[PDB]
This record gives structure tokens, sequence and C-alpha cells, in this order.
């Protein structure tokens, strides 16, 4: 047959042409897929995996080339000059910094290469002299004369900042198993956490009040999987946040009795601790994880929450907020394991409708049920059920815990990843369930031989996934057998981890 | 047959266990729901309602008892002197309170017993004196010298702050019908709301320049069933608030002419009235209720509400604009009877599935369709039918109005709370009530005698509910016989009200 | 039979009766519909459009009359003594304005008839001296002083702020085909931003710093089918936007150099233009119709974009986030195709439940399927299968675009409207499709003969749409003849266009 776009031109009257020559295509109806200029994606999965040429300024160790047009060897004060025309907002953020301005340093004690920084830090000193070979920093540069904070910045696990990109963008099933171009912002928002330094305290001012403020996380610590910056916002700590930001002092260093209102700074960057996870009682993969945080084997880590809790408040007025968290948690489960029960039952009955043979393979070129051992648990290229099933425990289970752990009490019975909600979705769970079997039940009787649509498997896009070109000895077993970083416990890894 | 923890443990090589023993259960497939301690619950459902403890806050008159480790009998110097150490920011709060601070009095006049307070108001003034004996209090505290505010904070009807708690948490059927860990957060809400005085302006501080910002009120009154917080950011009030919270002067009375921008406190804590629900036309149930606040039964209300926006409008202008509330809120109806017609047709053709005898009882113990009378409107444990129901009348319908109270084009239209987002649920609706028929129809005519799935009835949630334990003689009927307080009209009430 | 509210009244005790007569109706079951008084709409469908009344001050140059009660001819300053007490904010906006205040000004030479304007502009060079003859202004008022301005507001093409209403309102089918106080709201939106100068710098004090923030577009620029203030505010900008609103000098012009962080105003009205919509590289009927801004042909464009970000970044990394766009784009249409394919296959094959005849007649009065040539792609009295259709393009598709133009990570990723909704859309439709089609291939087998259910045509909402009343002669063409304004390409627009 000719294209769904062949179809459309002669419906329309506007030819088909190609996505990006231009043409303003009516209702993107006549538009024929290109595929982007691509590089070389890092990782376990290098033989397939492809970025966007623009991860050059997120990975530039890896990927940063020369690509001025501007040439000559120049003095610090020759960058300036020129650049306060040319970029005249970096001037003045570099300006407004303690690297370009004496005036505002604390006399901190820097030092390179054993020798105290006394003075200017300018363009030339991060970025390079020559034009033609400029350089685009990672925390690498900043060690030089902040050793302390990179360390800490360094020393987190799995989950946290210091393998975001490395091992959670780069090993990851949502990010490998889709075109490189739908999952841009992933590989950027994981990288800029990762790789650089001006995640909460933004170039060119690097301003630590600024780094303070709830608006230095939540751009990242947003949404549907995790929603922690909402849960802040709607508890009173969030209110007073709002209320109390435009007149409250954030000069001052994040310390017992320096604030009132807490930040997430204040509770995770405790005491300017550039590794924040540390604090946290133990990795849960996003609260996906079950885990009573409360019981006898984590009171040292339980002890020191309510320790933190204790520069505004009781203690056992903390002791009791975090038992309500382990509580509402537990009781959370029970819905997830439910609807677990639910979708498996529908899959060992067969009555899923895609059953995996009838959708395209996952991204290990597998077919596979999503919610068992050594499938890929997701939200799309797959049944309904099982999309439902990845909602239930990803962005509800999981944000339950999110409510509790920053007390919003709206959020976690009515709102957003909330106990209400998680109750809607299992409805909606066991009402898929009851249609694929009345669907089956009546099939079986009536001597129907079902096959699922061929929409499940192909189209435009579902044409496009990795998981059509897996084959056997694509994957780079010896990135997982690295012991320097941590692993995703991958189904094709190859290896222990 | 064995627990679906037992099946998981046995292919995720994973021992089944509590949930509560500390162990990081993967996916908490194998973790056993443990139940939390608890507290017995006070109102007519007496005889099951349960708290967690940490209740002792929010209802302190019934539950408080000493938890502290300190020893002695100090005086008000000595608190401060030592929480400087042990709770740095309730002092620094205090400190900056007219209580802890005698410069920033206004000489109100506030009296105790009839005689001036002229010192500070010090810790233990509002906890007591014997650390082994410290006092949580309540508004009976705050009435010793604030008369004025806690009478008006105490004259509210039925859906005010007055009886949030001891009606609306107490003999509310989604609070009752739940285990107690799922719901702590409507407890302490509406508990915060009744029984304190710090829901507006927090302590220590106790600032009412606070208390008259939106973040005053918008941790509670926000979200799918009563988004007026939303609705008011997202008119041009809102907007204004964004612009100018920074730099006006909170510090000026509730009053006309001191303000450009109205805000919650502005409009209905009018004057500084404690009693905010008075200046509504009448109770509606959340706007579930259809009332026409423009009819001429109710021309005072109107007039008076044309009157406070006389503060910054044409009176001409705001009749108007209340117009239009009443049309839009008139119009929004017809899609839930709509709705309504075609869900209860549903249930008497028996085509609804689960009827209601395929599911766990409901709160009360009875297999009684939540939409018919006697019945619990509701989205949890209950038809997909049934919760597309709930969802159109509360969450949609309520907040068309709250929509166009606050001046909200787009969630009048568009957004959430909306007419488009009623046509939508209509939509969907529609379509649950024809598959429903479809599904029926098919097997009425196969000879297919179908039965609900057993996961309509029961699972390891659905277990829990409080519909299974209920019968004769379980409900406290002396507290609805009470007329001190309003209550609700509950099906198994068994008394007048 | 009888009503539905006869039924319910038989059944809560509560009579039938008329919506508008202040009755506190028991979830609004047993009120009837009544028709709000209305005054005829403008535009092509004049023959049977309706406003409220209310329209007066939104479109004042065709609904404005005299409605005061206060009679007399007053000077300025009369004015101000009088309204000083009636509407005290009004005044207190117009003294701290440049028309009331010559303090404030700055000496731009402003002129009315070729004189210079040295005197206070007082309540009555605005409204009139006559109290029962006040004038409700439009731009035409503002003209007198401020040309230039006026004639930049009065320079953009369809899809700005000059054809809000004249177009895009009274030829557009969602508002058409509605009941007119459903959609006053829409009305009232798109008028301000035409008819009015007062969206952005709004009234009384009319403060261009107030309109250089995000607060002066948001109320309008938000939500699901157009979410650029979420794009924004969820941005690296955004939340430097909420990090440094209340220290940051919102008094300094709208140029290169004066701000750090950009806002609406910097990027669309860039240099003070009021013609924020011709920075655009081409409408695209808001991300609906596919368009690759990087191509060749939109190099001017896309150079002045670059350009524009050069004011605070590299051209090379601008250059890169613009191709991220592109590219983002273009892999989002593949989705919208698939879904596209799916959905109008299920109507070629004539298993969409209900088909077109089965449902109210759309707005044109036709029967027409609304995702082919001709029909009207909407959300309401149509399929579940078009609904999820109509959500898939403008809710998401538009909108993916609008996460990349505005560098927001997580929505152009996991958020809303982004990929990955699109994602969990597209299961949604081919979930529809499948249960649509197993429900006619067993209906076929067994030989029943399917109906689809009179709720898709008749109920209480359904039977208020101007659709079923159209009849042949009913357009006014001569509106559609005009070339002064352009025109929307409806199906029973009679002419060229
Ligand atoms: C040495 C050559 C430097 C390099 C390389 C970087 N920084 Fe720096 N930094 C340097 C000095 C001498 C100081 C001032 C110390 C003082 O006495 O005040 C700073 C300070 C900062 C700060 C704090 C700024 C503030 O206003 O408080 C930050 C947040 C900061 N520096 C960040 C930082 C980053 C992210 C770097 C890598 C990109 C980096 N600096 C490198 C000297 C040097
Ligand atoms: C102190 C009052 C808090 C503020 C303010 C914020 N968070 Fe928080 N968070 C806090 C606690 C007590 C916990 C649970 C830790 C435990 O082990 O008991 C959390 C947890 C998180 C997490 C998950 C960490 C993990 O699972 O180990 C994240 C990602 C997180 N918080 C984010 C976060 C952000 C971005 C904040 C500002 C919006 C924020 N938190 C503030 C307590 C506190
Ligand atoms: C958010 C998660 C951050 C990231 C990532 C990094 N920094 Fe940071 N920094 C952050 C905060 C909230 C503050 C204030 C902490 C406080 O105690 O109040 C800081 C501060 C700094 C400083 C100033 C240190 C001083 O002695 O005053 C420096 C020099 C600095 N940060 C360095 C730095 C570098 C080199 C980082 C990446 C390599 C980096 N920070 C990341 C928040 C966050
Ligand atoms: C920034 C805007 C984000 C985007 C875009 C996405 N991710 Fe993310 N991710 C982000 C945060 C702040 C969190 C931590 C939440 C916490 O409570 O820990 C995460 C976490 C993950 C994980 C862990 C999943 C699990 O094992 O539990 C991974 C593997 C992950 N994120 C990867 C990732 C990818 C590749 C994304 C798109 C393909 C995705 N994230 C979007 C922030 C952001
Ligand atoms: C008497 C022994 C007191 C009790 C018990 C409580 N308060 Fe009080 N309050 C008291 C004084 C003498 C004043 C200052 C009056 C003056 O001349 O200014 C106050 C003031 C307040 C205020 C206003 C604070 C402001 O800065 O304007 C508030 C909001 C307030 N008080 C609250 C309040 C609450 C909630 C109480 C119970 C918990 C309470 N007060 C008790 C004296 C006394
Ligand atoms: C004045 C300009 C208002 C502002 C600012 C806020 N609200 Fe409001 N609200 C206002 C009106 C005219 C109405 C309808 C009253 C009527 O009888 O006509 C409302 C109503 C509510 C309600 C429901 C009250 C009831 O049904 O009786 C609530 C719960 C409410 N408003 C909340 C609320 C909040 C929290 C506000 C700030 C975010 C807010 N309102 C501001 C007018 C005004
Ligand atoms: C929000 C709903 C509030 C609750 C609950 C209570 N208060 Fe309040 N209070 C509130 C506002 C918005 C303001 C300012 C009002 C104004 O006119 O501008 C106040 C003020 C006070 C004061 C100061 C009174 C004075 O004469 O200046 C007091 C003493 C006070 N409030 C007492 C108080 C108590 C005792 C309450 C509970 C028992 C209480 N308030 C609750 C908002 C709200
Ligand atoms: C604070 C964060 C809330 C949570 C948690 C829940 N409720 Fe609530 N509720 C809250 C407000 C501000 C409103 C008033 C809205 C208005 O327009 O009136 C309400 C209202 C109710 C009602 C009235 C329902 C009806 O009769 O119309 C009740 C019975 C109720 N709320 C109870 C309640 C319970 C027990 C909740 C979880 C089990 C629930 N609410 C959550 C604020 C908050
Ligand atoms: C002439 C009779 C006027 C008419 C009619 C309107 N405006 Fe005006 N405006 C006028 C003067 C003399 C000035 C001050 C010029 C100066 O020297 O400063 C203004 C200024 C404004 C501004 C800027 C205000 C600021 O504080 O910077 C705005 C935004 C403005 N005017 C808006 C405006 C609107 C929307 C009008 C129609 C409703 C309007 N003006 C008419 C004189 C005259
Ligand atoms: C500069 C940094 C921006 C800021 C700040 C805001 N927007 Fe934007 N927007 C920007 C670009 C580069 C684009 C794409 C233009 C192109 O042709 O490449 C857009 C587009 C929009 C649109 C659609 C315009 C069209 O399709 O022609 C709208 C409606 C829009 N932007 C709205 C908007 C609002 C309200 C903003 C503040 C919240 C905002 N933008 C800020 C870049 C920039
Ligand atoms: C938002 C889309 C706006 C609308 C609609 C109108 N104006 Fe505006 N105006 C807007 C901004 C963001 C600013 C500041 C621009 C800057 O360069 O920084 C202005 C400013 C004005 C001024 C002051 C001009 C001066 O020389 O200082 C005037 C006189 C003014 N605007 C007039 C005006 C009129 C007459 C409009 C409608 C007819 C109008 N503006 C609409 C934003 C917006
Ligand atoms: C203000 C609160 C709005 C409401 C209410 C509705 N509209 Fe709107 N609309 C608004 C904006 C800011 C945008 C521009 C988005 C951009 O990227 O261009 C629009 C756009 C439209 C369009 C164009 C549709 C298309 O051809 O692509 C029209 C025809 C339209 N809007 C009409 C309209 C009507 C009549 C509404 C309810 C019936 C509706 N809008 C609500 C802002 C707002």
């Amino acid at each position: 047959g000719p294209t769904f776009q062949d179809v459309a031109s002669q419906v329309f009257g506007q030819p088909v042409g190609p996505d990006n020559d231009g043409t303003l295509y009516i209702f993107g109806l006549t538009a024929k897929y290109t595929e982007p200029e691509y590089v070389d994606g890092r990782g376990p999965y290098k033989s397939f995996l492809k970025m966007l040429p623009s991860i050059r300024w997120y990975d530039p160790e890896h990927y940063w080339t020369n690509g001025s047009q501007t040439e000559g060897v120049f003095k610090n004060e020759e960058c300036v000059l020129c650049h306060t025309v040319q970029t005249p907002t970096i001037v003045n953020d570099w300006k407004q910094s303690s690297h370009g301005s004496k005036d505002i340093r604390r006399g901190i004690g820097i030092k390179k290469d054993g020798k105290p920084v006394e003075d200017l830090v300018g363009c030339a000193d991060c970025h390079g002299n020559n034009h033609q070979k400029l350089e685009m920093p990672t925390y690498k540069l900043c060690n030089d004369c902040h050793p302390k904070e990179t360390a800490e910045h360094r020393a987190g696990g799995l989950g946290s900042h210091t393998h975001a990109y490395t091992v959670n963008v780069l090993e990851f099933s949502w990010h490998v198993g889709k075109p490189a171009e739908e999952v841009t912002g992933c590989a950027h928002c994981h990288a800029i956490a990762e790789n650089r330094c001006s995640g909460c305290h933004t170039r060119h001012k690097f301003d630590p009040a600024e780094a303070r403020k709830p608006t230095a996380c939540r751009v990242c610590h947003m949404g549907i999987d995790h929603d922690e910056w909402a849960m802040y916002n709607t508890s009173i700590h969030g209110a007073l946040y709002e209320a109390e930001s435009a007149r409250m002092d954030w000069g001052k260093k994040l310390k017992k009795g320096n604030y009132r209102v807490p930040t997430c700074a204040y509770c995770h960057m405790q005491n300017g601790d550039h590794n924040p996870q540390r604090f946290g009682t133990i990795y849960s993969d996003m609260g996906m994880f079950q885990v009573d945080r409360g019981a006898p084997k984590h009171k040292a880590k339980r002890d020191s929450w309510i320790k933190l809790c204790q520069d505004c408040h009781s203690p056992r007025f903390a002791a009791d907020k975090l038992k309500e968290m382990d509580a509402g948690v537990n009781l959370s489960f029970t819905k997830w394991r439910e609807a677990a029960a639910v979708i498996v039952g529908c899959y060992l009955d067969g009555v899923v409708d895609p059953m995996p043979e009838g959708s395209a393979p996952d991204w290990y070129g597998h077919y596979t049920f999503s919610l068992l051992p050594g499938g890929d648990p997701r939200f799309y290229a797959t049944s309904n059920l099982e999309r439902l099933g990845l909602e239930m425990i990803c962005y509800l289970t999981g944000n339950v815990y999110k409510a509790y752990a920053h007390m919003s009490m709206y959020n976690q019975t009515y709102g957003n990843g909330s106990a209400f909600e998680q109750d809607r979705k299992l409805v909606e769970i066991k009402t898929e369930a009851a249609k694929l079997r009345r669907f089956a039940a009546i099939e079986k009787k009536i001597g129907l031989e079902h096959k699922s649509a061929d929409f499940w498997k192909h189209g435009e896009y579902l044409d496009l996934l990795p998981g059509w070109k897996r084959k056997p000895g694509d994957v780079d077993v010896e990135w997982f057998k690295r012991t320097d970083i941590p692993h995703r416990a991958n189904a094709d890894a190859g290896v222990e981890i």
C-alpha cells in the first residue's frame, strides 16, 4: 500500500515531503520523518546509542570541539571588553561574581597548586586564552580551586548527582530504548547534575545564595515520577518559603538558627555538604522499592533526621511525622500489590491485548511481558494494562513517599501522587483487566480467533525503536565489568555487577 | 493458594517478610502488611475508628500526654536559654513575635482575667512551667487573651473551620471508611483549621501580615476537589499578587483602600473577621449542590459581594461578573445531570460491572450503588462508572463554581475544573456506559453467564476496609443526637439531625 | 416519559424547579435549565451567536450603554474626590500612574492633536465628563496619545492579539458551537488581548514594569492547549525569574544588557515592540501544524532568534538549542501520524462508536467525522476515539513545540505536553481502537445488530447545541468576504478567504 502521507497528500492537496525542508505541513499529515544528524552515544550500548551533536555542551570531555569563528590569543581583560558587546549578560554576571570582583570576596582561602588565588578569575582562566581552542569545563576545572565541594559532588552513590548521566542515562532503558532527539532533555538534565557545578548556583554569578533557594532544585526535582517540588511547595514549609522569600536573608549559610523556613538545600545539603544523597536512609529507586525507614536497623538515620528537624521543632513531633511517613508508605504498597496481582494474573491467563509477541520488541530485543523479571517496565510501546501498571508503581506509589517525606497533607491524601490517586488508578487497572477478561471469555465461547491489531507492533514511531536492531554481541560488557562506577541491573548486562 | 508475596518471593529470590522490619523490598512485592499501632478515634464511629498516635498534636485535649525526658519546673527566661540551643528557630520566632518582644507591640489592649497583659508572654505562659506536665494548646488557650478572634473562629457553621474536624473528619465517609494511616493528613488538615490558631499566622511568630497572604490559605484550599488557590492564582488578581507581593506593604490591615490586589483574607476575612464562612451566600457542599446566588432571595448576599468588589471596581462590573458565575454554574449542571442519567440508567438496567454486590461492602457495611440515596459516592473500591461519576460532580462541577467565583477565565473554560474538562469527563462516562451495555447485550445473546471478577471484592487493600467489620449497634447515635454541633446526613445515623 | 428531574424529585423529596429561583438543589438533580438573557453575538454566525450582556465591557464599541445611577457633568478633580470614597483603589492606582502624577513622568513627549500633553490625564479625559454618558474605552482612546504602541498592537496577523476576538472568537468552532455562558471567559480573554491596552500593564497604574514580568502574560498563556507559562516556569530561566524577581530592577527597559533573566516580554516584545507575534518564524496553529524552523528557507528568523539568545549566550549554544527544538518537534509528529492512522482507520472500517450519524450534529449542522476534512476536531459531543485524537494533536503535540521553545527539559520528556505523555496518549488511542474493533468483530460473527446509544445524540446539554438549529442561509458570508481582517478556514464560509 501507499503511505499515510501519500493518502493525506491526495486529500488535503499538499504534496508529500521531508519534515525538515521548511514546509508548513497541515497537521503534519504529509511530512515524512527524516533522521537527524547524530553522534555516537557512550556507555554499554554504544554500538547503537546515539546523541544529538549538542551533547558537546554537557559531556564536553568526550564531544567538545572548536566551533568558533573568532581567532586570536587574548588576555582576560580583552575577553571582557569584547564580550561586553557580544554577550553582555555573561560579563555582567561575571562582574557580579567573586571570580570577577574582589570586593564581594569573603577571604575563604582559595588555592591553586598550593598557592593562594588573589587575582580575578577571568574568562581565560576557565575557558583558555586561544579563541580557536576554547574549553568547555566540567567539575574537573572547579576542582583546581574548590576541591572540598568537588570531592563531595563526586561522593554520591547510584541515584545521586554523581552518576546521573554516566550510569542513569547511558545504562537506562527509557533513554537507550528511544530515538535520541526524543530524550535530549534527559541526557542534559542528568548531565547538568553530574558533570557541572552550575545546576544550583548558575553561571556566571555562581551565587551560593541563589543555590540555597528551592528554585535551585525544582527544575529537575519535579513532576509525575518525582514530585518533591510540589510536595514541598504544598507543605506549610513551602507556603512559608513563598511568603518569606522576598524579605528573608538568603546570604546566611545553611546552618542551625540561620533560617526560619527550611529549603531543599537546608535539609539535604546540611551545613553546605555537596553530597546531598548521603542524609537519605537508603536508596529506594525513587520510592518504588518498599522500606520501613523507622525500623530498628535504620535508627541512626532516623535519629539524624529527627535531629535535623529539631533545629526548629520538638524531636517528639519530628519522630511522629516520620512515623506517619512509614505507616503511610506501608499502606500504599497494599494497593500496588493488589494492582500487580491483577496485572500479572491477566498475563498468566493470556488475556492481555496485545500479548508481548503482538507488540514491538522491547529495548533488549525481546518479546517479554514488561512487569515480569527480565522485562522493561514502561509506559510506551506496550499494552494499556502494562502502562497503567507502570503508572501505579512509578508515578503514584513512589510519590506517596515523597508526599509524606515533605509534609504535604493534601498530596498524601487527595492530590497528585496520593493515596486517593492510587485508588483511582487501581480502579482503572481492574477495569482494564475486566474488559480484557470479558472479551477473551466471549471470544472463546463463540470460537472467534482474536489476533492483536498490527498497530500494536508497527507504525511510523514504533518502527524507529532500537528493539528491532538488537542482535547478539551488541553490548559492551566491559562497561558493566567496571567497578569504579555502579551499574543498573539490566537483563542483557552479561556480567555480575 | 499461597500469597502473592510467596510467589514473588520464589521468583525474585527475596524472602517474604513484614513490611516494618527495615528490609528493602524489591518493588514491595514480598512484603506483608502489618497493622500500625493505633489509638481509638472519636465521634459516632468510635467503636472502630482509629487514629495514629500522632493525633496527640492535633486533638490534644483528648490525646495529649507527657512524652518529655527533661525534668524540672522552670521560669520563662530558663525556657528561652535552653531552647536557644535545643530548638533555636522556635526561640528566634518567639523573639520576633509580640508575645516575646514589647518593641513590636501595637497597644491593642490585651487582657487576661480583666487585667492588662503588659509582660512578655513566654514559653511557660502557653505551655506550662513543669517540663513533665507540658501543655499542647488549642484555641482555648488563645481565648484567654484574644476572645474576639476566638469567638469568630468558633462562629462558623458546617463546612467552616469551626467544625472541620469534629464533624467533617469524625463523621465523614471517606475518613471513617479507610485505614487510619491512609488519611492522617485529612485529620490533621481539618484539625489544624478547627483546633488551632496557627493555620494562617503560623507559630511562633504569629504574624498577621503573613496571615493576609494567599500562602496562609493555599496549603489547604487547593487541589482536585476545591482548587480555589489555582482559580485565584490564574485570575488577574492572582497574577498581580505574584507581581506585587515582594514590594507591597503587607503590614496594612485588611480594609478598603489599604490594598490594590485582593487576597483570600481580603475578600473572606473582611475587615479582620475570623469567621470567613459568613460572607458566603449559602453552603453548597463545595459547589456540588446547585444554587443561583443571583436569585431574588439571595439579594442581600449578592449586594454585599458587589459592595466588597466596589472597593476597587464599578458595582455594575462586579454585578456582571457575579451574574456570569450564576449563568456558568447553571450551564455546568446540565452536563452533570446528563452524566447522572447515563450512570443510574446503567444501574437500573443491571449492566454495571461490578454491580454493588460484586464489590466490597461500602463503609456502612452495605452493598448499595454509590450514586443512589443511602449510598456512598466515592472514587475507590467501586466501579469505573461510579468513580467517573464522583469525579464529574465533585472534582469538576464543584470547581466550575470556584473558577467563576475567582475570575479564572482559563479554568472556567479550558483548564482544571472547567467546562471543557466536564465535556471530556462526560465522554468518558458515556464511553464506559457504552462498553458496559455492549458486553451485556453480547453476553445475553450468546447465553454467557458473566460473574464479576473476585478482584473487585477481595484484595490486600480491599480486605482492610471497615465495611467488612460493620455490625448492628456499632454506631454511637448519642453523638448524632447532639445539638451543640451540626451533623452530616449519614445513612446509619439512626436519628433525626 | 417524565424528566430526569421529575424522577429525582420523587426520590429525594425536593420539588422540580427552575435553576435560577435561588433554591439549593440537592446535587442539582431536580433543577431545570433556564436560558439566560442574551444579546446577539457579532461576526459571520450572528444569526444565532449569543453573548451574555456583560460583553459590554469587552466589546464596548458595539455593546456599551449607560448604566449609571449618578447624574451630573463633572471636572476631573470632582471625579477623584467622589471616587476616593466610592472606588478607592481606582483612585489610588490612578494617583500612582503617570496619568495622575507628574512626578513619575519621564518626559517621553506625549502629544494629542499635535500638542504636548502637560496636564494630568484624569478620569474625565478617558471616560467623559457626563456621568450619564460615561465611556468604556478601547485601544482607540489610547491611540490619541500613544500611536506607536497602538499601531504595533494592531500590526499582528491571525493568531496574534490583533485578531484574537474579532476573528478567533467570532469565527471559532468551539466558541460558536457552545451556549454563550459556557464560553464567556473565552470571549473575554481573547477580547482583553485585542480590544484593550491593559492585559499586560493593568489599569489603573498602567505600569510598564509590571508588564515586563511573566505575570503580565501567564493568565492567558497557560494550560492544556498552550502551556508556555509552565514551559517557561520549568526552564532554568523560569527558576531564575522566581529566584531574582523580588530584588531585581524591573524599572529597566527591555534591552540587551538590562536583564540577567529573560521573560516573555524580553524575548517576544523585543525592545518594547508591541507586535510580539512578528518575531515568530511562522504561524503554526499553536504547533498543531508541523514546520522545521531550522530549514534553509527560515534562516533569517532562526538567525534573529540566535542573536536574541546572544544577549546572554554563545550563538553556537543558542543555535544548538533551537536545533534540538526542530529535531524534537519532528520526532513528535511521528506519534501523531500513527495516532491519526489508527483513528481514521477505525472510521473507514465503520467500527467507531458512535459513528458520526449517532452523535448530535456538529456546529455546522453536519454528521461528519471530526478528524476528516470539513469536520470539526473537538473534545466534546463526540466519540472517545475522536476526543483522544484531538487531545493528541492539540494538547500534547502542539505543547511539545512549546516545551522545546522554552527550554523545559522535564516537559519535553516526562511532563505535561511531553514526549512521554504523547506515548501514553498513543497507547490510549490504540486501546480504544482495539476495543472498538473487538466489539465489531464479535457483533458481526454472532449477527448482533448494534445501534449506538441515544445518550450520544440527546441529553440536557447536547440538546442545547447550535448544530441542531443550523439551516441554509444562516451564515453572513459578507463577513468572510472582508479583506481588512484575516479569516479561519471554516467549512461553511461559502467564499474564498
Ligand atoms: C581558581 C583559579 C578558581 C577556579 C578555577 C574556580 N574558582 Fe570559584 N572562586 C575562586 C575564588 C578566588 C573565590 C572567592 C573566594 C573568596 O575569598 O570569597 C571563588 C568563589 C566561588 C564561589 C562562591 C561565590 C560567592 O559569591 O560566595 C562559587 C559558588 C564558586 N567559586 C564556584 C566555582 C565553580 C562552579 C567553578 C568551576 C566552574 C569555579 N568556582 C572555579 C577561584 C576559582
Ligand atoms: C526538611 C524539612 C526537608 C525539606 C525542606 C526538603 N526535604 Fe526532601 N526529604 C526530607 C526527608 C526527611 C526525606 C526522607 C529521607 C529519609 O531517608 O527518611 C526527603 C527525601 C527527599 C528525596 C528522596 C531521597 C531519598 O529517597 O533518599 C528527594 C529527591 C528530596 N527529598 C528532594 C527534595 C527537594 C528537591 C526539596 C525542595 C523542593 C526538598 N527535598 C526539601 C526532608 C526535606
Ligand atoms: C546543588 C545541588 C549544588 C551543586 C550541584 C553544587 N553546589 Fe556549590 N553550593 C550549593 C549551595 C546550596 C551553597 C551554599 C552552601 C552553604 O553552606 O550555605 C554552595 C556553596 C558553594 C561554594 C561556597 C563555599 C564557601 O566556603 O562559602 C563553593 C565554592 C561551591 N559551592 C562550589 C561548588 C562546585 C565546585 C560545585 C561542583 C563541582 C558545586 N558547588 C555544585 C549548592 C550546590
Ligand atoms: C531533569 C529535568 C529530569 C529529567 C528530564 C528526567 N530525569 Fe531522571 N531523575 C531526575 C531526578 C531529580 C530523579 C531522582 C528522584 C529521586 O527521588 O531519586 C531522577 C531519577 C532517575 C532514575 C532512577 C530510576 C530508578 O532506578 O528509580 C533514572 C534511571 C533516571 N532518572 C533517568 C532519566 C532518563 C534517562 C530520563 C529520560 C529518558 C529521565 N531521567 C528524565 C531528573 C530528571
Ligand atoms: C495572654 C497571656 C496571651 C495569650 C495567652 C496569647 N496571646 Fe497573643 N498577644 C498577647 C499580647 C499582649 C499581644 C500584643 C498586643 C499588642 O499590644 O500588640 C499579642 C498579640 C498577638 C497577635 C498579633 C501579633 C502581631 O505582631 O501583630 C497574634 C496573631 C496573636 N497574639 C496570636 C495568639 C495566639 C494564636 C494565641 C494562642 C495560641 C495567643 N496569641 C495567646 C497576649 C497573649
Ligand atoms: C475577592 C476578590 C476574592 C478573592 C481575592 C478570593 N475569593 Fe474566594 N470567593 C469570592 C467570592 C465572590 C466567592 C463566592 C461567594 C458567593 O457566595 O457568591 C468565593 C468563594 C470561595 C469559597 C467557597 C465559599 C462558599 O461556597 O460559600 C472558598 C472556599 C474560597 N472562596 C476560597 C478562597 C481562597 C482560599 C482564596 C485565595 C486563594 C480566595 N477565595 C480568594 C471572592 C474572592
Ligand atoms: C486564617 C483563616 C486565620 C485563622 C484560622 C486565625 N487567624 Fe488571626 N488573623 C488572620 C488574619 C488574616 C489577620 C489580620 C487581619 C486584619 O484585620 O488585617 C489576623 C489577625 C489576628 C490578630 C491581631 C488582631 C489585631 O487587633 O491586630 C490576632 C490577635 C489574631 N489574629 C488571633 C487569632 C486567634 C486567637 C486565632 C485562633 C483562635 C486566629 N487568629 C486564627 C487570620 C487568621
Ligand atoms: C487539607 C490539606 C485538606 C485535606 C487533606 C482534605 N481536606 Fe477536606 N476540605 C478542605 C477544604 C479547604 C474544604 C472546603 C472547600 C469548600 O469549598 O468548602 C474541604 C471540605 C471537605 C468536606 C465537605 C464535603 C462536602 O460536604 O461538600 C469534608 C466532609 C471534608 N473536606 C473532609 C475531609 C477528609 C476527612 C479528607 C480525607 C479523608 C479530606 N477532607 C481531605 C481541606 C482538606
Ligand atoms: C493623552 C490625553 C493620554 C491618553 C488618552 C492616554 N495616555 Fe498614557 N500617558 C499620557 C502621558 C502624558 C504619559 C506620561 C509620559 C511621560 O512623560 O512619562 C503617559 C504614560 C503612559 C504609560 C507609561 C506609564 C509609566 O509609568 O511609565 C502607559 C503604560 C500608558 N500611558 C498607557 C496608556 C493607555 C493603555 C491608554 C489608553 C487606555 C492611555 N495611556 C491613554 C497621556 C495619555
Ligand atoms: C527567550 C529566552 C524566551 C522566553 C523568556 C519566552 N519565550 Fe516564548 N518563545 C521563544 C522562542 C525562541 C519561541 C519559538 C519562536 C520560533 O519561531 O522559533 C517561542 C515561542 C512562543 C510562542 C509561540 C509563538 C509562535 O509559534 O510563533 C508563544 C505563544 C510564546 N513563546 C509565549 C511565551 C510566554 C507567555 C512567555 C513567558 C511565560 C515566553 N514565551 C517566554 C523564546 C522565549
Ligand atoms: C503585553 C502584550 C502588552 C500589551 C497588550 C500592551 N503593552 Fe504597552 N508595554 C508592554 C511592556 C512589556 C512595556 C515595557 C516595554 C519596554 O520597552 O520595556 C510597555 C510599555 C508601554 C508604554 C511606555 C512606552 C515608553 O516610551 O516608555 C506605553 C505608552 C504603552 N506600553 C502603551 C500601550 C498601549 C497604548 C497599548 C494598547 C493599545 C499597550 N501598551 C498594550 C506590554 C504591553
Ligand atoms: C485566555 C484565558 C484564553 C482562553 C480562555 C482560551 N484562549 Fe484561545 N488562545 C489563548 C492564547 C494565549 C492562544 C495562543 C497560543 C499560541 O501559541 O498561539 C490561543 C489560541 C487560540 C486559537 C488558535 C487555534 C488555532 O488555530 O491554532 C483560537 C481560535 C482560540 N484560541 C480561541 C479561543 C476560544 C474561542 C476559546 C474558548 C471557546 C479559547 N480560545 C480559550 C488564550 C485563551
